[PDB]
RNA sequence: GGCAUUGCCGCGAAGCUACCAUCCGCUGGAUUAUGGCUGAACGCCUCUAAGUCAGAAUCCAUGCUAGAACGCGGUGAUUUC
């Protein structure tokens, strides 16, 4: 149909600054500071009013105001990231085999090691990406814990610990065995 | 000692040679299917549309062979008459 203008809304809370030149953002809040390139999309983005940025496609498709919104999703993501951050708790399930995972480092690079999976003698390697945090939570039973500014680093380094851990040649149905995210959310409670 | 078209027999070094003998046969990246992340389209959802992770005896490299006889480089010496 070829829209003359689509255009989303990007709220930036008080504590924020969002630098954007040509399509490379830089959020800097409380947490730290992220950056996305998004010069792949052909957007135009313009400051309103310092809290307000506007994203906007002129003359596009289905597929470019598609995009407009992803990328809209992007920058939010990122704001929410370096305001409340992203806390990722995944679950340890077992039918027998304990699951042994603990943090160790090769060369100091802080590999995430799992032992013991499904009876494995193999030991798993999942690197923790930069700007993720490990913590094995106490008071919950095989809860480890991924927190970070970029939702994407995080939910990608759970999903490496999800992968890593899938079962072979086995009814999957019935050995449910691995490490599953059973929590997405933000690391500040209640905001 | 000759001849018997290598006269025949045993052993027989060298050379050649046998899974009949012995030795040796490399590790990186990109991918497929597939499983995922974020994520709209479609206020939800969604591995997919933008972006993106992993991944096959695959592929391209590393490695191995030849070296273009009209591809190239470096370097030595270049004729007293
Ligand atoms: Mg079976
Ligand atoms: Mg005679
Ligand atoms: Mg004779
Ligand atoms: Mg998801
Ligand atoms: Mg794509
Ligand atoms: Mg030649």
């Amino acid at each position: 149909m070829k829209y003359i203008q689509t255009e989303q809304q990007i709220e930036v809370p008080e504590g924020v600054t969002v630098s954007i030149k040509s399509r490379i953002v830089k959020v800097v809040g409380p947490r730290g500071t992220l950056t996305k390139n998004l010069k792949h999309i052909d957007v135009t983005f313009t400051k309103v009013n310092n809290q307000l940025i506007k994203v906007a496609v002129h003359n596009g498709g289905r597929k470019h105001v598609a995009a407009l919104r992803t990328v809209k999703s992007l920058v939010d993501n990122m704001i929410t990231g370096v305001t409340k951050g992203y806390k990722y708790k995944m679950r340890y399930v077992y039918a027998h085999f304990p699951i042994n995972v603990n943090i160790v480092e090769k060369d100091g690079a802080k590999f995430i090691e799992v032992r013991n999976f499904l009876g494995d003698k193999k030991i798993r390697n999942v690197p923790v990406r930069d700007g993720v945090t490990i913590e094995f939570s106490t008071n919950v039973k095989d809860e480890i814990v991924l927190s970070g500014n970029s939702v994407e680093d995080v939910s990608q380094n759970a999903a490496d610990l999800q992968q890593i851990c899938r079962v072979r040649n086995k009814d999957i149905r019935k050995f449910l065995d691995g490490i599953y995210v059973s929590h997405k959310g933000f690391i500040t409670e209640d905001l």
